[PDB]
């Protein structure tokens, strides 16, 4: 019989918790009877197995493997690589599942499980039938086998003969002491790129700054580094390797709309009316600039889940989303990969015989604010947004309520929307001067405070 877990862990999309506390060797092996049970329950036995550099990662893929083998599983054992890798695994490989042991970018104690079954990442009630099959016990049973996979050459050469590097490049590469350590330096330099390693030992200990690039504290020796040895480019990969931070040669951060307007001319160059997936915090100059080279937008919900399930129902050859995760369909797979972002990154960029300070600021660029950030109350969050779309007044502008409020003026645009983890109102405004910039603030300061005259609008 199995043990009580935590409800705690099992989230949205994943599972994730701190190692000692919510997460134990104990409750890896739980885990995988679960996974493996619901992998056979659809009619897939072979299930892959990744693990990241963290300190409790050999111990707790032994017990993940375990108990997929106690239900019957054949495994494939890929070891400790990046979690694209691993999806990589589960798209060559035999089985259509496979399960990534990750705490991604989170502190040393954290870990978790990213987890595709038969050909789908679950999500929801999903995941939450697999706490479900712990409590009750419903679960397989059987006698399976682990085979040891080397995927790492198949993944490193799939990327290497596809890439078609031009001019050389001197490259900063920033692994954070995360596993992306293992192959992202090493390929970029076998592309043809003269590499500038910063932190790509393996570390769990994780002693240098955190692998998030998403925090651009964490962009600040990378910075340094590219102005300091003059490179054309600085990355920052995160812990997992699933999302990578860029820097031009003069130190400017690409956000991840921006990098899908290169990557978006670049895509729909070899296909006509393809799709382009993006969220509701990307600029609108995205829109236009993929209409215009013939490509289809949709823009859509925030969330790399939802982005994701978005480009497989449209058949879309690329999506991306401001958290930082990039999927390319085409010449590829379409799973989100760090690795395999910055090899088309460096494809697209050796072409060009300008730096990659002037590739990225000849694009269209508006004047915007940081996110703004309102805390309420988990009471209130989703309900001033629900009174805003049921009765605001936006004036001429095409409004978007697939998540929160955006609304899209001729000049400029705004959005409101709930925080999903926490009781906070986020928002983002972009206008192509300040004097519009002031004005859409003005309406969306003024619709909030038509819901409710006191709340708190710092703007
Ligand atoms: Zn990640």
């Amino acid at each position: 019989k199995a043990p009580t877990l935590p409800a705690s862990i099992f989230r949205a999309y994943d599972i994730r918790g701190v190692v000692g506390d919510t997460l134990t060797a104990e409750t890896a092996y739980w885990i995988g009877r679960a996974i493996g049970s619901e992998s056979l329950a659809r009619g897939e036995p072979c299930v892959a197995v990744g693990r990241d550099g963290r300190l409790s990662g050999p111990e707790l893929v032994k017990q993940l493997i375990q108990g997929l083998v106690d239900c019957g599983c054949q495994v494939s054992d890929v070891g400790m690589v990046p979690t694209p890798v691993l999806y990589y695994a589960a798209n060559v490989l035999e089985g259509k599942s496979g399960v990534m042991l990750t705490g991604a970018h989170n502190p040393p104690d954290y870990n978790g499980f990213k987890i595709v079954v038969a050909g789908e990442t679950l999500a929801n009630e999903q995941i939450q039938a697999l706490r479900e099959r712990i409590e009750k016990n419903d679960l397989a049973s059987g006698v399976g086998s682990v085979e040891q996979v080397d995927i790492l050459p198949r993944y490193f050469k799939q990327i290497r003969d596809d890439i078609a590097m031009a001019k050389p490049m001197k490259v900063v590469v920033d692994c954070g002491n995360g596993v992306a350590g293992v192959i992202a330096p090493q390929l970029i330099e076998a592309l043809g790129c003269s590499v500038i390693p910063l932190y790509c030992e393996v570390d769990g200990n994780f002693p240098n700054h955190h692998p998030d690039p998403g925090k651009p504290e964490n962009l600040k020796d990378l910075i340094a580094k590219v102005k300091a040895e003059n490179a054309d480019l600085g990355l920052a990969f995160d812990g997992d390797g699933d999302r990578v931070g860029v820097v031009t040669n003069t130190g400017t951060i690409i956000y991840p709309d921006r990098l899908l307007m290169l990557f978006a001319k670049d895509v729909v160059s070899r296909n006509p009316g393809a799709d382009i997936i993006f969220d509701v915090k990307c600029t609108r100059r995205l829109i236009a600039l993929i209409s215009g080279y013939g490509g289809r937008p949709v823009m859509w919900k925030t969330g790399h889940s939802l982005i994701k399930k978005k480009m497989k129902e449209t058949g879309a050859l690329l999506a991306g989303e401001m958290s930082g995760h990039v999927f390319f369909k085409e010449r590829w797979f379409g799973f989100d990969d760090g690795i395999y972002s910055a090899a088309r990154l460096l494809e697209i960029l050796s072409q060009d015989q300008r730096d990659s300070e002037h590739v990225f600021s000849a694009f269209p660029s508006d004047i915007s604010t940081p996110e703004i950030n309102i805390t309420v109350t988990e009471d209130s969050k989703f309900a001033i947004i629900e009174a805003l779309q049921r009765d605001a007044q936006w004036g001429e502008g095409n409004i978007t309520t697939l998540d929160g409020v955006r609304v899209d003026y001729p000049k400029g645009w705004g959005l409101v929307r709930a925080s999903n983890t926490t009781p906070v109102l986020v928002l983002r405004f972009e206008a192509d001067t300040e004097e519009e910039l002031e004005r859409i603030k003005t309406v969306f300061r003024n619709q909030l405070k038509a819901v409710d005259s006191s709340l708190p609008v710092p703007f």
